[PDB]
């Protein structure tokens, strides 16, 4: 029918970075990762590029609020990360380049 694999486990950033750097993903794929030292905080990991270095790798942390839910950017907050991840495939709306495709996982 259909599946949502966007969220991974509390993977370190070490080990985001050889998912996304890793050989499968490219430019525009993005993935969600809950803290792992700050338990109750997020971090969203995309893949992005620079005509200087080269191929990189955006981390956005991710806070709540009292009475809301998650917010990055001091502006719009979503209740869900499910809305704020529609949201970014729509457009960057705040981040650096829109969302493409979530990170692969096959079998």
């Amino acid at each position: 029918m259909e599946t949502e694999e966007w969220f991974f486990k509390g993977i370190s950033r070490k080990d985001a970075e050889r998912q996304l750097l890793a050989p499968g993903n490219m430019l525009g794929s993005f993935m969600i990762r809950d803290s792992e030292t700050t338990k109750g905080s997020y971090s969203l990991s995309v893949r992005d590029y620079d005509p200087r270095q080269g191929d990189t790798v955006k981390h956005y942390k991710i806070r709540t609020l009292d009475n809301g839910g998650f917010y990055i950017s001091p502006r719009s907050t979503f209740s869900t990360l499910q809305e704020l991840v529609d949201h970014y495939k729509k457009g960057n709306d705040g981040l650096c380049q829109k969302l493409s495709v979530p990170c692969m996982s096959s079998k």
